[PDB]
């Protein structure tokens, strides 16, 4: 996680969810990349 106190899960977070921070994380992330790339232009 980007906000973790170690690894995973954050001093004060939530372990006991099967929705998983880590998990929902990945699943944005890569929507995040992609409209990175399919749609590369910044401004100019």
């Amino acid at each position: 996680g980007p906000g973790s106190e170690d690894d995973d899960i954050d001093l004060f977070g939530s372990d006991n969810e099967e929705e998983d921070k880590e998990a929902a994380q990945l699943r944005e992330e890569r929507l995040r990349q992609y409209a990175e790339k399919k749609a590369k232009k910044p401004a100019l």
